[PDB]
């Protein structure tokens, strides 16, 4: 419906990047650009060193003329790996040729688009993320929608979330390039304090400046809210080692006592590269291509010391509460698992976080018997004797979880290993 106005719509297509907008804007790609062969064919970019990667598109002056100049929407899916809060700053896509066009740049934990007019004046809107909630860096996917109003606003949009928004000034002399660069560059003198990777996917230009509604709709046809995603927004895989966090203990790693799963602190947040990690098993599914999708059911294994044990439920040392259940680390066979240790997973995605919700399966059916949560108890574990300690364990409330259901505890995220 909107596509009407798409003026440029940059793909990786037959492993060519390419408009396919149909005004055949030029794209030549140069140095160092790897294209993924597989969704989301992202093609990805460095500040790598001399010949780092660097795609040109030129488009058809007439067309930008008679867009331009009065509204027009940029949307595209990003990702920066190592963006940390004091990074430095750089230009990674650009339509500036004479001291005069638009920018798009990070520095610190910002993106900003800027509407340059001159070498001596600009006016730019931005979105900073909550570094409290990303300590280890913003480097998950996210959809950029920046919409333009020569005569009216400047609003950049987050995920489909409105984030920032100006009245746009009197710019006049502003010349726009018919021509964008995407390569990452060293802003200098912008506090280097340090190499990052950044890649882009579907990257759109619409002569109009598309909405609420619009700007959604195209987030999400943009992807398959089926596949569950891994922390970083890559599709979430089984065979895989990934490190499972609870969204409200983000601070927290998984280790072992006895029986049970206990969470730590962790050491620092540079990484989450701390205690054991997880690999998704597989039972029953739609597809069977690796991708884990809505209502997979699934169970967990575990490399311990040099032996593998699967989740499941045991019996604590005393009753931890009415209708709660700890989940361990069982040396098990697969008929102890379809009864204790299956999951039938759903995602959750927030605009903060590529999430799921995990289900305990009913003898390895899609039939729900309770949700998995997180809490701390008193009870004992591996050679605890004397006393009773508290440890905070993972939980599943069984029957009656109405109110669970709505919990960000229940918001389980998955961070790979690799």
């Amino acid at each position: 419906s909107i596509n009407d106005s798409k003026i440029l719509s940059l793909q990786n297509k037959k492993n060519t990047l390419m408009d396919t907008s149909g005004y055949n804007a030029e794209v030549r790609v140069e140095g160092n650009v790897q294209l993924n062969p597989i969704f989301p064919f992202d093609f990805k970019l460095g500040s790598s060193g001399d010949d780092r990667g660097k795609v040109i598109v030129t488009q058809n002056e007439n067309i930008v003329y008679n867009a331009m100049y009065e509204s027009f929407s940029i949307s595209f899916w990003i990702r920066i790996n190592k963006w940390v809060s004091n990074l430095p700053g750089y230009t990674i896509i650009d339509s500036v040729k004479n001291n005069s066009g638009w920018s798009i740049g990070i520095i610190s934990n910002f993106l900003v688009f800027t509407l340059k007019q001159n070498e001596n004046s600009e006016q730019d809107i931005n979105f900073s993320y909550d570094i409290s909630k990303n300590a280890a860096g913003y480097n998950k996917w996210f959809f950029v929608t920046i919409t333009t109003n020569m005569m009216g606003n400047m609003m950049i949009y987050i995920n489909g979330k409105l984030i920032d928004t100006i009245k746009v000034k009197e710019l006049t002399g502003i010349n726009f390039s018919k021509t964008i660069t995407f390569q990452m560059n060293k802003i200098p003198n912008t506090g280097l304090i340090t190499n990052i990777n950044m890649w882009i996917r579907d990257f759109y230009i619409f002569a109009k400046e598309l909405d609420d509604k619009d700007i959604n709709i195209l987030f999400n046809s943009l992807q398959y809210t089926n596949v569950v995603k891994d922390y970083w927004g890559n599709d979430l895989r089984y065979d895989k080692e990934y490190y499972m966090i609870n969204v409200n203990y983000m601070n927290r790693y998984m280790s072992k006592k006895g029986n049970g799963i206990v969470f730590n602190t962790r050491k620092n947040n540079n990484d989450f590269n701390e205690g054991y990690k997880i690999i998704i098993k597989r039972i029953r599914g739609n597809t069977n291509d690796t991708r884990v999708r809505g209502e997979n059911v699934l169970y967990f294994n575990t490399t311990i010391d040099n032996k593998q044990y699967s989740l499941g439920m045991y019996k604590p040392s005393r009753n931890l509460g009415t209708d709660l259940v700890p989940l361990g680390a069982l040396d098990q066979p697969m008929d102890e698992i379809r009864k204790y240790g299956s999951f039938i997973i759903q995602p959750c995605n927030t605009f903060d976080y590529y999430a799921s919700q995990l289900f305990l399966s009913s003898n390895a059916t899609t039939n729900r018997l309770g949700i998995l949560s997180i809490g701390s108890y008193s009870f004992k574990l591996g050679d605890d004797y004397a006393f009773n300690h508290e440890y905070l364990i993972p939980v599943i409330k069984i029957e009656h979880y109405a109110s669970l259901l709505e919990s960000t505890s229940t918001h389980w995220v998955f961070v790979p290993a690799s």
